[PDB]
């Protein structure tokens, strides 16, 4: 009934992939307690850095990428819900179920990639767990991975990163095309795609 009806908490980031000097790695920024309650009031005190976040609700993980000034990551990750910030949870600023792409303003002390231009198709795709897998461009929003490995591998990296070799954003990590559980290939929403959305 009305008066017992429940809020889905925000969507909370719980640490990064970082990679700024020479060598990629995931840190944890913050622990599942922490992550429960600041789920709860929204409110996430904690310094935000880097391009690439990872982030959690009450029952996913998963990854969210800076692009432009703007956060974005999955639909099927994320549904509607708010991210929490110092001053409170903060509302999509772009919904798109059709695409699978949500985003927010950009967390203060977060830094953004750039929107790749050099039209290459040697890509890279960046994991939760910090690994850089190889991509080989298939189309506007496909990918061969050059090693394939089990889905496993890539589960609660959407959201995440595929750059070029120059360091630019290509695209953001949406779907793995499987056969006998082992992924051959990516989906991902083209940044083109995101700049249109902007
Ligand atoms: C599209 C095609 C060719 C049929 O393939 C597949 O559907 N395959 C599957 C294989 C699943 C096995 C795990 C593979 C692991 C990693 C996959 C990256 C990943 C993930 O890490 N999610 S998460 O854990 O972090 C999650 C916690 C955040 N995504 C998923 O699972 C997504 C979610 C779900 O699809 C969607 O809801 N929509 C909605 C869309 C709207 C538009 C366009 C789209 F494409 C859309 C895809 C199925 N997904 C796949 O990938
Ligand atoms: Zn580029």
């Amino acid at each position: 009934h009305m008066a017992s009806m429940k809020k889905k908490g925000s969507v909370v980031i719980v640490g990064r992939i970082n990679l700024s000097g020479d060598t990629a790695y995931a840190q944890q920024t913050r622990g599942e307690e922490g992550c429960q309650e600041t789920s709860q009031t929204g409110r996430d005190k904690n310094q935000v850095e880097g391009e690439v976040q990872i982030v959690s609700t009450a029952t996913q993980t998963f990854l969210a990428t800076s692009i432009n000034g703007v956060l974005w990551t999955v639909y099927h990750g994320a549904g509607t819900r708010t991210i929490a910030s110092p001053k409170g949870p903060v509302t999509q600023m772009y919904t798109n179920v059709d695409k699978d792409l949500v985003g927010w303003q950009a967390p203060q002390g977060s830094r953004s990639l750039t929107p790749c231009t050099c039209g290459s198709s040697d890509l890279y795709l960046v994991t939760r767990h910090a690994d850089v897998i190889p991509v080989r461009r298939r189309g506007d929003s496909t990918g061969s991975l050059l090693s394939p490995r089990p889905l496993s591998y890539l589960k609660g990296s959407s959201g995440g990163p595929l750059l070029c070799p120059a360091g630019h954003a290509v695209g953001i990590f949406r779907a793995a095309v499987s056969t006998r559980g082992v992924a051959k290939a990516v989906q991902f929403i083209p940044v083109e795609s995101l700049e249109t959305t902007m």
